[PDB]
RNA sequence: GGAAAUUAGGUGCGCUUGGCGUUUUAGUCCCUGAAAAGGGACUAAAAUAAAGAGUUUGCGGGACUCUGCGGGGUUACAAUCCCCUAAAACCGC
DNA sequence: CGGTTTCTGCCAAGCGCACCTAATTTCC
DNA sequence: AGAAACCG
């Protein structure tokens, strides 16, 4: 029994190898994607969303202001059945000519209404900093030195650019930015200051208005929310991992980090010049520090010794800029826990209120609240509070540890499977899902191993990007139950060593440009004929995609027209709405999002295929579809089937779904991933598992008749006619199993 | 390899915003034309995933908040199942 | 039918957290 | 990447 198991861990594949009693045993490749950046498109249209809905709000909350100020009504600044609103109907004047009228004569406050709704949909840069500049800050500051020339914003751009000439040219020149230009951004503060003189300037005309209408439009159209609780995802404490890590602005962590810069200073200088230093010069190093939040290296230097070089850097030895701020806004834990709001909550109000709980005067809160301070150390202040004592001694910082019998939590208790990633104190080091989407099919492939093949002895990584195998080993030493040795199991192999292995071994130009060269590199880490013939025993395993979610429809909002020549006429375009070939969302019509599943009926009688596609759009309506495409002329859409009590449903598809195919053209039924179905054709896009065009046989060339080294894929295969149409499942191992029959799964809403 | 610290650069995740673009309803200006009918530049406003949910607080509201294109667990497979994945304020009574 | 082509939303400014990398210091 | 029209 000399059982090792080896793998090799990519972005996209994981290979696989088990090697007993220095015989290789088994092989395999897992395929689970084919891209670095998963949950950004989700965010993106989150961030979008939430952006619109508080505009859409903050306007609403204008649209009432005005409506009960100015005796107007709420419904005319509201769109009626898709319609221009009411209060914007007829010959219309400009905002930008109302906005310079308003310096000069009275508004009506129908003028004044859609004065302060334009001011306030397009509100400006909120240019906070006030360090290469970009587009925009380059854009605000160029608009800012021409702005000094004028009263306002509005008069500005109505006397320079609205209705104005491009020079010998008949065309109006743009107000609003243009085609990925944002040469007319201008800072925020300017249209506020800009309201705040129309409003000045509208008294002084005549126009009076409630105590508290003037404060409440300027706050409500300029309110902006801070930062929201971020509490949950500052770190834990190494050593009580019930902790959260202290905040680098506390006196605690002050007092540390400067503890160990000058502690570790001079026992550096007594390892490399001998020189053994009192506790006082400790306490010289230190007050110097606590009186300024500063050290200097040249003061170092000087209350010590002579004017030398030690491996360091710059004009600081210790650099605390927060700390004079801090101190002269100003119990030892209620100053910790001051400095910790302070870096959490980012809302001063709220700041205010939680500072407020604390014996202090309201001179000290404000202070206190302006005040921004981020980032963390690596323990806690329960952690701070028992080493620090110990370093104010003159102590190291492992000699006040092993004092304290302070160690580091590793876990004990092993397991027989490797436990999920997510359980474990190795998860919140890791936010990005690609890393965390490699680590889980890597647990997958080897609980699977370990439950086909029992408890092995060792488990060899290939170390390459390279910080994954080095956590993927941590991760499988610390939490997975091993056979003993006699009486470490968990090894890095170098990637360095694998290409020149792999020159040596002779496997350096044999399957490159296929999925099974993930396997051989495995096997090499396990430890020449005899290991090929396992090679070509592998069949590569791809998860199938089941996944509902996803964007609903393409981004493109289309006019009907467009599809006029395709579907025929505007008859056509309602007959497809219908059956789902395009969507109508807010009056916009959108091609269809991805087709994540594919349903597959055979009629009883006839043995002839048919297919249902479904949508993301459908399963969101929550509405399963049950008519099958049917093929249509040019410039029209024909009827499709309904899958009445004359088909009988026999599987579904999904991305990578296995199948057992044979054309007509075929002699044998042959193992396809299924990768897409083509509703205009009726007809399915295949792949071979292993991608490897090389071993392509007699029957597979029938099938992959454009194949080639760089892809093995079949297209436009109709399925209506198929002499065998079968599913299949593939396990995480590459073990193929027929797809017992499992009823159609419906759509619960 | 492991623990702590410092500086610099970077990756991802998360949050708060800005500007486009597009679709829609109108308007402004100009241009061709006998007319009918067109064309261009520009401005405004609405919409910008389908659709849902919610405590603080007895009830209601939006001039409140949140979920809605990601990941994990489960397993002939990985999903619509189970987790990451809520919580206050304001107005009226 | 079946092989091939067409067409897909985008950028900017700044603040947080988790890490990585490159140096450097103390310890095991 | 992936839906689906295009085209002969």
């Amino acid at each position: 029994m000399a059982r090792i198991l080896a793998f090799d861990i990519g972005i996209s594949s994981i290979g696989w190898a088990f090697s007993e009693n220095d015989e290789l045993k088994d092989c395999g490749v897992r395929i689970f994607t084919k891209g670095e950046s998963l949950a950004l498109p989700r965010r993106l249209a989150r961030s979008a969303r939430k952006r619109l809905a508080r505009r859409k709000a903050r306007l609403n909350h204008l649209k009432h202001l005005i409506a009960n100020e100015f005796k107007l009504n709420y419904e005319d600044y509201q769109s009626f059945d898709e319609s221009l609103a009411k209060a914007y109907k007829g010959s219309l004047i400009s905002p930008y000519e109302l906005r310079f009228r308003a310096l000069n004569e009275l508004l009506s406050k129908q003028d004044f209404a859609r004065v302060i709704l334009h001011i306030a949909k397009r509100r400006g840069y909120d240019d906070i900093k006030n360090k290469e500049k970009g587009a925009i800050l380059k854009a605000i500051k160029q608009n800012e030195e021409k702005l000094a020339n004028y009263q306002s914003v509005g008069e500005y751009l109505y006397k320079e650019y609205f209705q104005k000439f491009k020079e010998n040219s008949k065309e109006f020149t743009n107000v609003r930015n243009k085609k990925e230009s944002y040469e007319r951004c201008i800072a925020q503060s300017f249209l506020k200051d800009e309201l705040k003189l129309i409003f000045k300037k509208q008294r002084e005309f005549g126009f009076s208005f409630s105590k508290k209408f003037e404060e409440e439009v300027l706050s409500v159209a300029f309110y902006k929310r801070a930062l929201k609780d971020f509490s949950h995802l500052v770190g834990n404490c190494s050593f009580f991992t019930d902790e959260k890590r202290a905040p680098k602005n506390s006196p605690l962590a002050f007092m540390f980090v400067a503890l160990t810069r000058i502690i570790n200073l001079l026992n550096n200088l007594k390892n490399t010049e001998g020189i053994l230093y009192t506790k006082d010069d400790l306490n010289a190093l230190l007050n110097e520090v606590l009186k300024n939040g500063t050290l200097t290296y040249k003061q170092t230097k000087k209350l010590l010794g002579l004017s030398d070089d030690y491996e360091f850097k710059g004009e600081k030895g210790t650099y605390f800029i927060e700390f004079k701020k801090y101190k002269e806004f100003i119990s030892q834990d209620d100053l910790n826990e001051i400095a910790k709001d302070i870096t959490l909550i980012k809302d001063e109000i709220k700041l205010k209120k939680a500072l407020a709980k604390y014996d202090l005067n309201q001179n000290q809160i404000d202070s206190l609240s302006k005040l921004e301070f981020k980032d963390h150390l690596n323990i806690s202040f329960k952690a701070l509070k028992l080493v620090t004592p110990l370093m104010l001694e003159g102590k190291k910082y492992d000699e006040a540890c092993n004092e304290l019998n302070l160690k580091v939590a590793i876990n004990e208790d092993k397991k027989d499977f490797l436990p999920a990633f997510n359980e474990t104190y190795y998860k919140d080091e890791v936010t990005n899902p690609v890393v965390l989407r490699a680590i889980k099919e890597y647990r997958k492939v080897l609980n699977a191993l370990l439950k086909k093949y029992g408890k092995v002895h060792k488990i060899n990584i290939e170390l390459g990007g390279g910080y994954i195998a080095r956590l993927v080993l941590n991760y499988t030493k610390d939490y997975l139950d091993f056979l003993p040795l006699s009486d470490v199991h968990v090894e890095a192999k170098s990637g360095m060593l694998t290409s020149a292995l792999r020159h040596t071994w002779g496997f350096s130009a044999k399957d490159r440009n296929n999925h099974l060269h993930h396997a051989i590199d495995a096997v090499i880490i396990a430890y020449r004929q005899k290991v090929l013939d396992k090679i070509d025993e592998i069949f590569v395993s791809k998860p199938e995609r089941k996944k509902p979610s996803g964007a609903l429809h393409e981004e493109t909002f289309r006019k009907e027209e467009e599809f006029y020549q395709s579907y025929g006429g505007k008859e056509g375009v309602l007959k497809a709405l219908e059956l789902g070939k395009i969507r109508k969302v807010n009056g916009k019509i959108v091609k269809n999002g991805d087709m994540f599943r594919v349903d597959i009926f055979k009629h009883k009688k006839t043995n002839k295929f048919y297919a249902v596609p479904i949508y993301t759009m459908d399963f969101a309506l929550k509405v399963l579809p049950n008519k099958a495409v049917a093929r249509s002329k040019k410039g029209e859409i024909k009827d499709w089937i309904l899958m009445d009590e004359n088909y009988e449903f026999c599987f579904s598809l999904y991305k990578d779904s296995l199948i057992l195919i044979q054309t007509k053209d075929m002699q044998e039924p042959e193992f396809v991933y299924y990768n897409a179905f083509t509703s205009s054709t009726v007809s399915l896009i295949v792949s071979k598992h292993d991608n490897k065009f090389e071993t392509l046989s007699k029957n597979q060339k029938i099938l992959f008749k454009n194949a080639n080294e760089k892809e093995v894929i079949a297209k436009s295969i109709g399925i209506q006619n198929l002499k065998v149409f079968e599913k299949y499942i593939v396990s995480a191992l590459g073990e193929v199993t027929k797809a017992e029959f499992r009823q159609r799964e419906d759509f619960k809403k």
